[PDB]
């Protein structure tokens, strides 16, 4: 995956690339997501039957080809003319869920029409009733899950964007339109307004994970927002195992932040994740070769996950979740 | 804050800058203050009401705009012609306490007259009665607290200053005048001579913190003197949580050493500090733009603290003190 | 040993060298084998009788001159015209066992005829009966042990070899011929087909080690395959002490991965290993000076082991196994 | 102390300097002595009476000006024409014990005649009776202690000296003459032959320290021989606290390895050492300015120890031994 980031830097406007790659503050949490994953070592199992190694999972009542979904990333036409439609098509063809962003540069109904059963990421707005209508739009459009982003009461300070003066070009729009901090009351409002599973994205505290289950969430994403919100927030991968134990199967526990390979997916699943989100790498593939580049990234990731699982002695993702790990230096 | 240190290095005499930036010996403790803060990760809380995020604290019976005060730094006219008056004015306007140094290049009565209710840092002198008169002067002048510096029985060996031959220029004076090691007896002498809270600055041992409370101190500053006294002294941030537990609310527990951002203030408060002191960065802003530069530093710090608190789910500094942390590598 | 790797890089084709030196993926496990050994510190014992320091061990009923054997490395004619015969001769003369590889560039019967009682590494094939005939060939040829490689259900992804397009030259053959994942059933099939001790190579999980003893294995090699299989697999040296305790003498426990000196052998034995395997360094000596270069490597290693043991106060390898260690940074 | 090492490198023959500076093998233990000290942080005490800060200790019935002695270093005329007489004179004038080496380039009776009550380091020889006569010579000459070196059954492999071909020049002699591994029997032979305290140098195992007390030793030096014997031996400073607790005052516990400052002496004493040995820095001062250079090094070290103790709140070395420490990264 390191290959295509080189290709993405060359073709992208230098300040668009930094909007994609950057974190908040000193980017301590952005770097820590990677160091956290690199400290994790897997204890593989040997000599088990690998007749039918399968990377498939069931999540929110639907099968997925991989323990993975495309993370919500706003304004995907910043990276390629086809934007979200290109990514959604490749995700659909790969059997991987795709999270439609509230700030998508193509309307959510259009992305949903691509099929491949997508998810919708909600930013709490203005008034409750606009937010809830956005939820209803997503559900009417056949979205399968509401990914409620809970770690953005406001945008963290991106020192890359203040020093770049970066601003939305004229050709990139918030196609869903023509904000406010979310609370547990907002979560209950969404939950009461939809039959779709509500997935809280940006959970890092063990008791926030427990309360998420109590609040009726169908899932959480253990995430420090790719190091883009609180600078110095603990990496999600560092809280994952604790959160998995506290939740005790009460909801799906996803994780994101620095997933760069099938080996990283294996590490995440061995720490207990149901699935991972992948953000920045999907955008590199988009900016370097559009829908075909995304589809190839997903193919390579699919192959790496399958390879890592077999070398670890895991015929299923469930077996991968039962692997032990050891922390290194 | 890294921006202005560049600006301060350019305008300051190279040996004045090193007097400001340096530590003792190999500067192991100076570096360790920063590494200690960078190892601390905050576990943010989500979805809490942030209607009225306030960074204000009460300390020594008075409200402060931020959990922060300006640290005592001697001879501030070494950095800018207006010296302590410039810093005291900006601190007052920012709602932040200002510690008048015993070795101030402007008399303490003048700095106190600026208003904004200041603190006085005491170096134990010569004879008890000169030290106590200095205390009485500070109290007569309306100073709010005596910050008794307890970690300087004598100056640590600054290898930057011996190799520079650095000495006070002719235009910088100890305006309060026309020393000796402090003991617990000296502390009791001060305490008996003043109704002001006595704050012991330079406490690193848990039992020194307990004894400080027993001795009647109103506060302590957990501090290795910015790495300028004992080289190899533990960083204050590394002892803070232990000291907070041992004191059990018996006095205010401040910390200093390497605070460079609002995120660092959040980390300090999450470890249990009542407030932080900020030293070197305040002098950079002073040397780069005088009173206006200090005021802007305090404004930026105030904004960073507010941002960090909200992203961490803390509406008040008290909630920030209840945040959990996790140590990284 | 660092000297000759320089010599091996100069004379080897740059892509043959990388086939030898490389790991899978990001080579995180290849590097970790070395960092794991470098973190280990030995607590030497003083003032013990060193009259007859001996580095000899008994393993699989036979004496060996050193707690060491040559690791299975395929296609040794890739490194020198005499290939496996050169290494086998030097190993025999050094009193060190030599593991014949299933993919040897010289038939196993020829290598076995060199004498010095060798071992045979088995890759599970195609059909059970071809694999078992290969086992019978090895036993008929006087091989002393079947080293069943259990961590290669398939080859890990060598990013050095995909980026090199590396492929077997025309002059290098799989001389034993004219594959499939191994399971515990395959292990039982081998065990039932031979009176030779079966040694499972590639065990990293404590319960795989216990099951190996239960399955009738005569030994295991605690190994992540030199970092060439699962990228991110824990280093064998990091699991060695735990595995030794769990096995409780039930079988021989060997270790490999990054052994580069007699000091490393001492560390391995102090962690509890019966013996180590040495792979890449033996090939460097082969590519730099053929049989004479291998013999000199084994002589230097033999001297370093003897020196390290004496400085540690160990007259025998058994005493070296009772040494304590301490982990550093 | 870093200043004079620069001066020593310039004036010394490049291969003489490496004989002085080098360790065995990869020099992992040489480096680890320094990293071990740098990880140690002292928790200073405040506000204690420092009326009469004294760095003096009693050891082996005699007062010393500092918790320090000059370590045995062979062939001191390799570094300066006056050799051991220059160092012994400065040590005497500094009130610091001086260890006469068995391989001194000036006879032990001459060094002893300098006065300042010296120690004698014994290498076990040839036959018991030559070793015991060397002991008797030292005692007849007024030496105060026999420092029995127990970690050299033979010389560790100095890779700097094999690659230099370094050999004794014609002008440097083993003036005490005209070897064998030491055992606990050798220790008892010495102990029975002398009324002087026997000090075992090179103890790293806790049970070797306990046995040393049982064997009647008056002291031990916790030491990995400056990283020159077993490469990968644990640093002495890493075993010091454990060894101090196990010995429970039963003998003096000294430590050496990487002591480069008064702060390092403080760290050693806070970990429980009675005193430190200093080796390489004393030779740098000798090679850079002879007796006057050594005397100045001892003066600077004496000042640094006094400074560090006062900043740590210690009026005596005994108080310094009761300081707590904390390990860093
Ligand atoms: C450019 C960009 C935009 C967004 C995000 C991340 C990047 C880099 N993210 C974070 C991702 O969803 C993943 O959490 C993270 O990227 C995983 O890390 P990796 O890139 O290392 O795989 C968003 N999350 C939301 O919920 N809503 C959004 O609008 C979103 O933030 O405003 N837009
Ligand atoms: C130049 C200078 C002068 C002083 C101090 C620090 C510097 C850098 N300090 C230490 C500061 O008060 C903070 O403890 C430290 O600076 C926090 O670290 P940060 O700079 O990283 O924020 C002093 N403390 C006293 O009590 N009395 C003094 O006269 C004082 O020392 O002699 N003069
Ligand atoms: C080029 C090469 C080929 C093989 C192996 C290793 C290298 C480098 N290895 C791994 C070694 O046996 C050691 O485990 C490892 O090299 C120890 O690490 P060190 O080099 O640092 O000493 C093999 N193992 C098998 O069982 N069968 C094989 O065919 C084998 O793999 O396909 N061929
Ligand atoms: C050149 C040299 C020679 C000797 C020693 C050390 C050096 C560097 N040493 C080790 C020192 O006594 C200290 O243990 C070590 O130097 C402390 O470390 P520091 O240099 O960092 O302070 C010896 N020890 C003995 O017992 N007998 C000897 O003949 C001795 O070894 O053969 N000659």
């Amino acid at each position: 995956l390191a290959d295509l980031e080189r290709a993405a830097r060359d073709v992208l406007p230098g300040e668009i690339f930094d909007f994609l790659a950057g974190g908040s503050g000193t980017e301590a949490s952005l770097v820590a997501n990677r160091t956290a994953l690199e400290r994790v070592f897997v204890i593989p199992r040997m000599l088990r039957d690998l007749t039918d190694v399968t990377t498939e999972i069931d999540i929110f009542g639907r099968r997925a080809a991989l323990p993975m979904a495309v993370a919500p990333v706003a304004y995907q036409r910043l990276f390629h003319p086809e934007g979200e439609l290109a990514v959604a098509r490749a995700a659909r063809d790969a059997g991987v869920p795709y999270t439609i962003c509230t700030l998508s540069s193509v309307s959510l109904e259009e992305i949903a029409a691509v099929g491949g059963r997508p998810w919708f990421q909600l930013f709490w707005l203005r008034d409750e009733k606009r937010s809830l209508d956005l939820v209803r739009r997503a559900e009417d459009a056949g979205c399968e899950a509401i990914v409620f982003t809970v770690d953005v009461p406001w945008m963290g300070r991106r020192l890359r964007d203040m020093r770049n003066g970066f601003a939305l070009p004229e050709w990139v729009t918030a196609a869903n339109f023509d904000f406010a901090p979310a609370t547990w009351e907002s979560v209950e409002a969404v939950r009461a307004h939809t039959d779709l599973p509500v997935v809280l994205k940006g959970i890092l505290a063990v008791e926030d994970a427990r309360r998420a289950v109590d609040a009726g969430a169908g899932g959480i994403v253990v995430s420090n927002h790719g190091g883009r919100q609180l600078d110095g927030a603990v990496p999600g991968i560092e809280m994952l195992g604790e959160i998995v134990a506290a939740v005790s199967g009460g909801c799906e526990v996803l994780v994101d932040g620095g997933i760069r390979s099938g080996g990283d997916v294996l590490k995440a699943t061995a720490l207990g994740a149901s699935a991972v989100l992948v953000g920045r790498p999907v955008m590199w593939a988009l900016a370097a070769a559009g829908q075909d580049g995304v589809r190839q990234l997903l193919e390579l990731l699919a192959e790496e996950v399958r390879d890592a699982m077999g070398l670890a002695g895991c015929e299923s993702v469930g077996a991968a979740r039962r692997l032990n790990t050891k922390l290194g230096v």
